[PDB]
């Protein structure tokens, strides 16, 4: 069918653009996550937009962007989730993509994916960066 609002904003947030996903559209798609139909979509959209190669990295650095921001403020049923498909997380951790400038872009992504792992295997620590982030993201709404 037609993509839900959910699903555009997924794709939108992780569109193969230079630009990172804002703030605020990644503060929707929390709110989101706690709609039990819209979770399921987002957390599908997100797994599929992960699963990209070389030049469409961007793609994938953005989806875990994404993941990330959900795992700290959005409902505990998206780290619950990543937890349980931990395999995808870490293959990221391999990710490789060198531009014909010679310019090495996946780095960035097997970065993100080293500490990404790191902050869903940390549980102590997840808790602190849910509440930290979860703080800033109620600020964020509270200011211009």
């Amino acid at each position: 069918h037609n993509y839900s609002e959910a699903e555009i904003k997924v794709r939108e947030a992780t569109s193969n653009d230079p630009w990172g996903p804002s703030s605020s559209l990644m503060s929707e798609i929390a709110d989101l996550t706690y709609n039990v139909v819209a979770f399921s979509e987002i957390m599908s959209m997100i797994w599929k937009r992960l699963n990209d190669h070389g030049k469409n990295w961007r793609h994938v650095y953005k989806a875990m962007t994404l993941m990330e921001y959900l795992i700290k403020t959005g409902s505990e049923r998206v780290s619950q989730q990543c937890k349980e498909n931990m395999y995808a997380v870490q293959t990221l951790k391999d990710f490789q993509y060198v531009d014909r400038d010679g310019k090495d872009q996946g780095v960035n992504v097997r970065e993100k994916a080293k500490q990404l792992v790191a902050l869903l295997r940390d549980e102590d620590r997840l808790r602190e960066e849910r509440a930290h982030a979860l703080k800033t993201k109620e600020k964020l709404a509270q200011t211009a």
